């Protein structure tokens, strides 16, 4: 079974609501109660993928997610419309906040990012540091697109922080 979690206030803070998978619009939310601008945040755990859509009717400017997306996006200011289909489990990585894993953490399946969705997909600019992958290996790449300098993390390492200068673009191979 699944269900996203969407957050009140940004930060992943804010009151928290749990909504089946499927596709609905602002007429089954309204059976609930939340509405409009209110998904400030978003936990997705694997398994399912889920989509949002700013305007209702599925429509306005679209998000993807299938892992918990912290900043959202820009359009958080917005939602109504969202659509979440079962997806195969596949594994991740997870990376952490402060320097030491000490600090909230923060999980991205496979696949490659850039210096947009990246940050506003499950981090920032710099916060990231510390590294674990839960099952598949993680690439930092300095640049944007995946170029210049890389840091390519085959493996653990609780402790990255001051090392590179801010990672911008990743790919977790
Ligand atoms: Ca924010
Ligand atoms: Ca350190």
């Amino acid at each position: 079974m699944a269900n996203i979690t969407v957050f009140y206030n940004e930060d992943f803070q804010g009151k928290q609501v749990d909504l089946p998978p499927g596709n609905y619009t602002r007429a089954q939310l309204a059976a609930l109660g939340i509405e409009n601008n209110t998904i400030s945040s978003v936990k997705v755990p694997p398994g399912v993928k889920a989509i949002l859509y700013q305007n209702d009717g599925f429509a306005g400017d679209q998000i993807e997610v299938v892992a918990n997306a912290e900043e959202l996006g820009p359009l958080n200011n917005n939602v109504s419309s969202i659509r979440v289909i079962s997806v195969p489990v596949q594994p991740r990585a997870r990376f952490f906040y402060k320097e030491q894993f000490d600090g909230k953490e923060v999980d991205l399946p496979p696949g490659q990012y850039t210096q947009a969705e990246l940050e506003r997909y499950g981090i920032d600019n710099n916060t990231i540091s510390s590294v674990k992958p839960q099952g598949l290996a993680v690439v930092l790449f300095k640049n944007d697109n995946f170029s210049g300098d890389t840091l390519p993390v085959n493996s653990d390492a609780p402790t990255l922080g001051a090392m590179n200068n801010n990672t911008s673009s990743i790919r977790i191979s």
